[PDB]
């Protein structure tokens, strides 16, 4: 263990290296493979609510990817984030929840009532961002996730010279409790905030 001068240069670099060490060569390539084209995997898991058996070749990779994600446990509780469009809320609210750069308060109240306090599931693998020096909240919806110590997760390197951070790749079938929803009033915009806790 070398001395960590300046602490972590970008948050998640330690966890990324450690996880990478435990992965077999075939696993590491499968992770890259998933990262390149995630959509066929995640639409499949969503279409069938996490049940396997429909597509044998896909099923085999999903099982291997699941095991790879098992290799690293979180040493400490962390916070990760997601930017999303109003499509996150589904047909009833997408088009309505906003009107001209501001949140519809009455529709927000209904939205808060349906989601807040409930436990939900992401059948696909969940990509989240780890804050280092910047948090990209340009999107209307910002979701913050508390990932508990002892949870399983993977790490993907999305970092470039000017933009990008480490990704925390959550296992498929992740459960989360929607702790709180509120409107962040920015200078010149409004953001819908979702604060959730990953149940392990």
């Amino acid at each position: 263990e070398n001395l960590y001068f300046q602490g972590s240069h970008m948050v998640g670099e330690k966890e990324y290296k450690a996880w990478e060490k435990k992965l077999r060569a075939n696993e590491k390539e499968l992770v890259k493979e998933y990262t390149a084209n995630a959509k066929p995997f995640n639409t499949y898991l969503r279409a069938n609510e996490g049940k396997l058996g429909f597509k044998p070749e896909i099923d085999k990779k999903i099982l291997k990817l699941d095991e790879a994600l098992k290799k690293s446990k979180l040493s400490e509780t962390v916070q990760v984030y997601r930017g999303d469009d109003t499509s996150i809320f589904g047909k009833e609210f997408q088009n309505s929840i906003y009107q001209g750069n501001k949140v519809n308060r009455e529709l927000f109240r209904k939205l808060r009532d349906e989601y807040q306090g409930k436990i939900r599931t992401e059948y696909g693998y969940l990509s989240t961002s780890i804050v280092s020096n910047q948090q990209f909240a340009m999107r209307p919806v910002l979701t913050t996730l508390k990932v508990p110590k002892g949870a399983h997760a993977g790490y993907v390197d999305k970092i470039s010279q000017y933009k990008g951070q480490y990704e925390l790749l959550l296992p498929r079938n992740t459960k989360y409790k929607i702790d709180k929803m509120y409107i962040i009033v920015n200078k010149g915009s409004e953001t819908i905030k979702i604060e959730a806790t990953v149940q392990p």
